[PDB]
């Protein structure tokens, strides 16, 4: 197929591979004073609205959005519940920027029908720090699919990201589109095995019985690492250090201050969960994962499959083993029906071992103005939303 569209933004064509010496923009020497200060034109009856994530009302219309029009796996079986208070967490983050939070209306029933955002963060790509916007939550209502308004989300946050000095972006998605900088498979690891079976996403067959299923994942409710407790402020410091250090040896990660640290870990029931080891007053180990339902469509008897994701996890004292099967208990502990991760970082390691299942597709990873040698994902350093 064509990218129409994406061919005429700066990012690889689908055959361009580069050397691991290329590493810069597509489009150099960007001048603020250049840009456009007109918003892009939306068809008749739509208009641009800015949201304001604070307000409980707005966040509700967004939330109300996505509950209804976001992301669904491949048999339509599943569709992401991302819940209000977890919105409001992604998009406030340090030096959020309320103007990169962009809605579309239909001028007649004043409803949210689209939706982009994108927060700031510094991101290190093969060893240069550049700042850049995460993008994420692009959104178009199911009744308007394929009239071309997504180039027009994607022009217009572009344009208001520009403004800011900012020209590069990092953003993933499970569509193929030019040119990943990596590709990494999803795996998921059962919790609540009956309830997988019950709704079609694990199978049984002649040899694993439903018991015997139920006893294949089975875990024990004792931590390897036993004084892992939740993340307190006062761990902030700690915390920074570990991770920051531990995440320099990869291709791909975001660069984080102290302020970063304590909005992106510090724990949020049924948001996100940071767990740390601490000895001599020094953080050694951690573990942390985020909530996200998906919504169950058209099963009788569940409506939300509760889901943990693999956010950052480090180890110092322990193998990487053993900290992944804590994160899972912790996960179990707080009632997951299931712990997923990405193959970034060290986890495909533990992924057998451990019982995690390979999934359908895969979480392609893209820069925006950036040129660069692509690489495998045990390279890729950081985990967007
Ligand atoms: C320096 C700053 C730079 C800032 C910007 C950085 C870039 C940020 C990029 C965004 C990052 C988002 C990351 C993110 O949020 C995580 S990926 C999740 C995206 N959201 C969903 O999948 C929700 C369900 N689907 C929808 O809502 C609609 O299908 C959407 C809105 C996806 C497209 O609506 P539509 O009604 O289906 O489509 P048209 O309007 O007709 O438009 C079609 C054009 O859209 C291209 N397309 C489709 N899906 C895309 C996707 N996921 N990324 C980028 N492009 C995507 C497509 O290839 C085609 O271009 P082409 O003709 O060349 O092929
Ligand atoms: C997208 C995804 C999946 C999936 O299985 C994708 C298919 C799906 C879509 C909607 C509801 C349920 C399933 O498994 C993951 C396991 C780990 C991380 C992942 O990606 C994250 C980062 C980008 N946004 C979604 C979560 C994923
Ligand atoms: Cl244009
Ligand atoms: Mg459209």
């Amino acid at each position: 197929m064509d990218y129409k569209f994406w061919y005429t933004q700066p990012v690889p064509k689908i055959n361009d591979e580069f050397n691991e010496s290329v590493n810069e923009p597509f489009i150099s020497d960007n001048k603020v004073e250049d840009v456009r200060k007109d918003e892009y034109k939306l068809p008749p009856g739509y208009s641009w609205y800015v949201c304001d994530v604070k307000d409980e009302k707005d966040r509700s219309e967004i939330y109300t959005l996505l509950t209804d029009n976001y992301v669904e796996d491949d048999d339509n079986i599943f569709r992401f519940n991302y819940s209000a208070e977890f919105l409001l967490w992604a998009l406030t983050s340090p030096n959020y920027l309320k103007t990169w939070h962009i809605g579309v209306k239909y001028d007649a029933s004043n409803k949210l029908i689209g939706f982009i955002s994108a927060i700031p963060t510094d991101i290190c790509i093969h060893k240069r720090t550049i700042k850049m916007a995460e993008v994420n939550f692009l959104c178009v209502h199911k009744t308007l699919r394929s009239k071309r308004l997504a180039p027009v989300l994607i022009k217009e946050i572009t344009r208001r990201i520009n403004l800011e000095n900012i020209w590069q972006a990092i953003y993933t998605a499970g569509v193929y589109l030019p040119k990943p900088v990596s590709d990494a498979r999803y795996y998921h690891r059962s919790i609540n095995v009956k309830k997988l079976i019950e709704i079609g996403f694990s199978s049984l067959n002649s040899r694993l019985t439903m018991s015997r299923a139920i006893k294949l994942y089975r875990v024990e409710d004792t931590l390897n690492i036993k004084n892992m407790r939740l993340m307190k402020k006062k761990d902030v410091e700690g915390v920074h250090k570990l991770l920051g250090s531990y995440l320099e040896q990869f291709n791909l990660y975001a660069v984080f201050t102290k302020e970063e640290i304590a909005h992106w870990f510090l724990p949020i029931e049924n948001v996100i969960y940071t767990y740390v080891n601490e000895e001599n007053g020094k953080i050694k180990d951690m573990i942390s994962f985020y909530s996200l339902p998906s919504q169950i469509l058209g099963n009788d008897k569940y409506s939300t499959l509760n889901a943990a994701y693999s956010f950052y996890n480090v180890t110092t004292t322990a193998t990487f083993k053993q900290l992944m099967q804590d994160a899972i208990l912790l996960a179990k502990r707080n009632n997951f029906d299931v712990f997923n991760a990405l193959e970034v970082m060290q986890n495909k390691s533990v992924f057998e071992d451990l019982k995690f299942g390979e999934g359908d597709g895969s979480l392609k990873y893209y820069l925006y103005n950036w040129k660069c040698a692509s690489f495998a994902p045990a390279h890729v350093g950081i985990v967007l939303l």
